[PDB]
Protein backbone atom coordinates (compact mmCIF):
# COMPACT_ATOMS: atom_id res chain seq x y z
CA UNK A 1 0.00 0.00 0.00
CA UNK A 2 1.48 3.31 -1.12
CA UNK A 3 0.56 6.32 1.00
CA UNK A 4 -1.05 4.31 3.76
CA UNK A 5 -0.84 4.33 7.55
CA UNK A 6 -0.30 1.45 9.96
CA UNK A 7 -3.60 -0.29 10.63
CA UNK A 8 -4.56 -0.90 14.23
CA UNK A 9 -3.97 -4.53 15.22
CA UNK A 10 -7.70 -5.33 15.45
CA UNK A 11 -9.18 -3.18 12.67
CA UNK A 12 -9.36 -5.66 9.80
CA UNK A 13 -9.62 -9.20 11.27
CA UNK A 14 -10.66 -10.76 7.94
CA UNK A 15 -7.35 -9.80 6.30
CA UNK A 16 -4.97 -12.71 5.73
CA UNK A 17 -1.42 -13.03 4.43
CA UNK A 18 -0.97 -15.50 1.57
CA UNK A 19 2.59 -16.79 1.57
CA UNK A 20 4.58 -19.28 -0.47
CA UNK A 21 7.45 -21.49 0.59
CA UNK A 22 10.90 -20.39 -0.52
CA UNK A 23 13.66 -22.66 0.72
CA UNK A 24 13.47 -23.04 4.49
CA UNK A 25 11.33 -19.92 4.87
CA UNK A 26 8.02 -18.39 3.83
CA UNK A 27 7.45 -15.23 1.81
CA UNK A 28 4.38 -13.02 1.73
CA UNK A 29 3.10 -12.65 -1.83
CA UNK A 30 -0.58 -11.67 -1.55
CA UNK A 31 -3.45 -10.70 0.67
CA UNK A 32 -6.81 -12.41 0.96
CA UNK A 33 -10.05 -12.31 2.92
CA UNK A 34 -11.21 -15.01 5.31
CA UNK A 35 -14.85 -15.65 4.35
CA UNK A 36 -15.42 -18.98 6.12
CA UNK A 37 -13.42 -20.60 8.91
CA UNK A 38 -11.96 -22.83 6.19
CA UNK A 39 -12.24 -20.64 3.08
CA UNK A 40 -10.21 -17.66 1.88
CA UNK A 41 -11.07 -15.37 -1.02
CA UNK A 42 -8.12 -14.00 -2.98
CA UNK A 43 -7.08 -13.05 -6.53
CA UNK A 44 -6.70 -15.76 -9.15
CA UNK A 45 -3.39 -14.31 -10.34
CA UNK A 46 -2.01 -14.81 -6.82
CA UNK A 47 -2.21 -18.56 -7.23
CA UNK A 48 -1.18 -18.98 -10.87
CA UNK A 49 2.29 -20.26 -10.00
CA UNK A 50 2.98 -23.86 -9.00
CA UNK A 51 3.96 -22.92 -5.46
CA UNK A 52 3.26 -24.29 -1.99
CA UNK A 53 1.01 -21.77 -0.25
CA UNK A 54 0.01 -21.24 3.35
CA UNK A 55 -2.44 -18.80 4.90
CA UNK A 56 -1.69 -16.73 7.98
CA UNK A 57 -4.61 -15.22 9.89
CA UNK A 58 -4.35 -12.89 12.88
CA UNK A 59 -1.21 -11.45 11.31
CA UNK A 60 0.04 -7.89 11.83
CA UNK A 61 3.84 -7.69 11.58
CA UNK A 62 5.36 -10.04 8.99
CA UNK A 63 8.75 -9.98 10.75
CA UNK A 64 7.87 -10.26 14.46
CA UNK A 65 5.75 -12.62 16.54
CA UNK A 66 2.44 -10.92 17.38
CA UNK A 67 1.09 -13.71 19.56
CA UNK A 68 -2.11 -13.82 17.52
CA UNK A 69 -1.12 -15.75 14.39
CA UNK A 70 -2.58 -19.01 13.12
CA UNK A 71 -0.82 -20.79 10.26
CA UNK A 72 -2.75 -23.11 7.97
CA UNK A 73 -1.98 -24.93 4.76
CA UNK A 74 -3.98 -24.66 1.54
CA UNK A 75 -5.91 -27.84 0.75
CA UNK A 76 -7.63 -26.85 -2.49
CA UNK A 77 -7.40 -23.94 -4.91
CA UNK A 78 -10.47 -23.11 -6.98
CA UNK A 79 -9.74 -20.42 -9.55
CA UNK A 80 -12.64 -18.91 -11.48
CA UNK A 81 -13.06 -21.06 -14.65
CA UNK A 82 -12.94 -18.01 -16.91
CA UNK A 83 -9.73 -16.63 -15.44
CA UNK A 84 -7.00 -16.13 -18.04
CA UNK A 85 -3.51 -15.43 -16.67
CA UNK A 86 -2.49 -13.44 -19.75
CA UNK A 87 -5.60 -11.24 -19.73
CA UNK A 88 -6.09 -9.70 -16.28
CA UNK A 89 -8.12 -6.92 -17.93
CA UNK A 90 -10.74 -9.49 -18.94
CA UNK A 91 -11.60 -9.90 -15.27
CA UNK A 92 -12.50 -13.03 -13.30
CA UNK A 93 -9.48 -12.37 -11.08
CA UNK A 94 -10.76 -14.30 -8.12
CA UNK A 95 -10.05 -17.60 -6.42
CA UNK A 96 -11.17 -19.47 -3.32
CA UNK A 97 -8.77 -21.38 -1.11
CA UNK A 98 -10.04 -24.22 1.06
CA UNK A 99 -7.85 -24.37 4.16
CA UNK A 100 -6.38 -27.63 5.51
CA UNK A 101 -8.05 -26.86 8.83
CA UNK A 102 -10.63 -24.40 10.15
CA UNK A 103 -9.12 -21.40 11.90
CA UNK A 104 -10.31 -20.18 15.30
CA UNK A 105 -12.24 -16.92 15.32
CA UNK A 106 -11.39 -14.16 17.80
CA UNK A 107 -10.65 -10.43 18.02
CA UNK A 108 -7.97 -10.81 15.34
CA UNK A 109 -9.55 -13.49 13.14
CA UNK A 110 -13.05 -12.83 11.79
CA UNK A 111 -15.03 -13.68 8.66
CA UNK A 112 -15.24 -10.84 6.17
CA UNK A 113 -18.66 -9.33 5.53
CA UNK A 114 -19.53 -9.62 1.84
CA UNK A 115 -21.95 -7.28 0.05
CA UNK A 116 -25.28 -8.45 -1.35
CA UNK A 117 -25.13 -9.69 -4.95
CA UNK A 118 -25.20 -6.93 -7.57
CA UNK A 119 -24.37 -4.10 -5.15
CA UNK A 120 -22.62 -1.14 -6.77
CA UNK A 121 -21.13 1.71 -4.72
CA UNK A 122 -21.91 5.35 -5.46
CA UNK A 123 -19.06 7.47 -6.78
CA UNK A 124 -16.60 8.62 -4.13
CA UNK A 125 -17.78 6.00 -1.61
CA UNK A 126 -15.53 5.64 1.47
CA UNK A 127 -13.23 2.61 1.36
CA UNK A 128 -9.93 1.45 2.78
CA UNK A 129 -7.53 -0.89 1.03
CA UNK A 130 -5.39 -2.94 3.42
CA UNK A 131 -2.29 -5.08 2.93
CA UNK A 132 1.44 -5.64 3.34
CA UNK A 133 2.17 -4.68 -0.27
CA UNK A 134 4.99 -2.41 -1.45
CA UNK A 135 4.93 1.03 0.17
CA UNK A 136 6.24 2.62 -3.03
CA UNK A 137 6.22 1.70 -6.71
CA UNK A 138 9.04 -0.85 -7.10
CA UNK A 139 9.65 -0.51 -3.36
CA UNK A 140 9.38 -3.11 -0.63
CA UNK A 141 6.75 -4.86 1.43
CA UNK A 142 5.42 -3.24 4.57
CA UNK A 143 6.42 -5.05 7.77
CA UNK A 144 3.15 -4.04 9.44
CA UNK A 145 -0.34 -4.14 7.91
CA UNK A 146 -1.13 -0.88 6.14
CA UNK A 147 -4.40 0.82 5.25
CA UNK A 148 -5.08 3.63 2.78
CA UNK A 149 -8.27 5.62 2.29
CA UNK A 150 -9.32 5.06 -1.34
CA UNK A 151 -12.72 6.53 -2.31
CA UNK A 152 -14.38 4.70 -5.20
CA UNK A 153 -14.48 5.98 -8.77
CA UNK A 154 -17.70 4.86 -10.45
CA UNK A 155 -17.60 2.81 -13.64
CA UNK A 156 -18.76 5.67 -15.88
CA UNK A 157 -15.77 7.73 -14.79
CA UNK A 158 -13.27 4.90 -14.41
CA UNK A 159 -14.00 3.52 -17.88
CA UNK A 160 -13.55 6.96 -19.47
CA UNK A 161 -10.55 7.76 -21.68
CA UNK A 162 -8.79 9.89 -19.05
CA UNK A 163 -8.84 6.98 -16.60
CA UNK A 164 -8.77 3.27 -17.49
CA UNK A 165 -10.98 3.34 -20.57
CA UNK A 166 -12.03 -0.09 -21.86
CA UNK A 167 -9.41 -1.77 -19.67
CA UNK A 168 -11.84 -1.69 -16.75
CA UNK A 169 -14.96 -3.86 -16.86
CA UNK A 170 -18.30 -3.64 -15.08
CA UNK A 171 -17.18 -6.65 -13.03
CA UNK A 172 -14.56 -4.44 -11.38
CA UNK A 173 -14.37 -1.72 -8.75
CA UNK A 174 -12.04 1.28 -9.06
CA UNK A 175 -10.79 3.17 -6.04
CA UNK A 176 -8.26 5.93 -5.42
CA UNK A 177 -6.27 7.37 -8.30
CA UNK A 178 -5.20 10.50 -6.43
CA UNK A 179 -1.57 9.88 -7.36
CA UNK A 180 -0.50 9.52 -3.72
CA UNK A 181 -2.40 6.53 -2.30
CA UNK A 182 -2.90 3.11 -3.87
CA UNK A 183 -2.47 -0.62 -3.63
CA UNK A 184 0.83 -2.06 -4.91
CA UNK A 185 2.50 -5.45 -5.46
CA UNK A 186 1.85 -7.68 -2.48
CA UNK A 187 -1.61 -6.22 -1.85
CA UNK A 188 -3.11 -8.33 -4.64
CA UNK A 189 -5.91 -10.66 -3.54
CA UNK A 190 -6.53 -8.56 -0.45
CA UNK A 191 -9.73 -6.71 0.51
CA UNK A 192 -11.13 -3.28 -0.30
CA UNK A 193 -13.29 -2.49 2.75
CA UNK A 194 -16.11 -0.06 2.01
CA UNK A 195 -18.55 1.62 4.39
CA UNK A 196 -22.20 1.03 3.55
CA UNK A 197 -25.04 1.68 5.98
CA UNK A 198 -22.59 1.97 8.86
CA UNK A 199 -20.95 -1.39 8.17
CA UNK A 200 -17.68 -2.13 6.37
CA UNK A 201 -17.99 -4.88 3.76
CA UNK A 202 -15.37 -6.36 1.43
CA UNK A 203 -16.42 -4.98 -1.95
CA UNK A 204 -13.19 -5.68 -3.79
CA UNK A 205 -10.36 -8.15 -4.30
CA UNK A 206 -7.20 -6.23 -5.24
CA UNK A 207 -6.40 -7.04 -8.87
CA UNK A 208 -4.18 -4.56 -10.70
CA UNK A 209 -2.54 -1.16 -11.04
CA UNK A 210 -1.04 0.76 -13.97
CA UNK A 211 2.13 -0.57 -15.54
CA UNK A 212 3.30 3.03 -15.18
CA UNK A 213 3.27 2.54 -11.42
CA UNK A 214 1.20 1.97 -8.31
CA UNK A 215 0.12 5.48 -7.29
CA UNK A 216 -0.66 7.07 -10.65
CA UNK A 217 -3.06 9.98 -11.05
CA UNK A 218 -6.31 8.90 -12.72
CA UNK A 219 -5.22 5.27 -12.65
CA UNK A 220 -7.07 4.13 -9.52
CA UNK A 221 -6.33 0.71 -8.09
CA UNK A 222 -8.60 -1.87 -9.74
CA UNK A 223 -10.39 -4.63 -7.84
CA UNK A 224 -12.50 -7.61 -8.79
CA UNK A 225 -16.04 -6.60 -7.80
CA UNK A 226 -17.02 -9.09 -5.10
CA UNK A 227 -20.75 -8.49 -5.50
CA UNK A 228 -20.53 -9.79 -9.06
CA UNK A 229 -19.34 -13.18 -7.80
CA UNK A 230 -21.63 -13.95 -4.86
CA UNK A 231 -23.36 -16.82 -6.70
CA UNK A 232 -20.02 -18.22 -7.87
CA UNK A 233 -18.62 -18.04 -4.33
CA UNK A 234 -21.63 -19.80 -2.79
CA UNK A 235 -21.57 -22.42 -5.55
CA UNK A 236 -17.93 -23.27 -4.83
CA UNK A 237 -18.36 -23.45 -1.05
CA UNK A 238 -21.53 -25.55 -1.37
CA UNK A 239 -19.90 -28.11 -3.67
CA UNK A 240 -16.46 -28.18 -2.04
CA1 LIG B 1 3.69 -11.70 13.01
Amino acid sequence: VVGGTEAQRNSWPSQISLQYRSGSSWAHTCGGTLIRQNWVMTAAHCVDRELTFRVVVGEHNLNQNNGTEQYVGVQKIVVHPYWNTDDVAAGYDIALLRLAQSVTLNSYVQLGVLPRAGTILRNNSPCYITGWGLTRTNGQLAQTLQQAYLPTVDYAICSSSSYWGSTVKNSMVCAGGDGVRSGCQGDSGGPLHCLVNGQYAVHGVTSFVSRLGCNVTRKPTVFTRVSAYISWINNVIASN
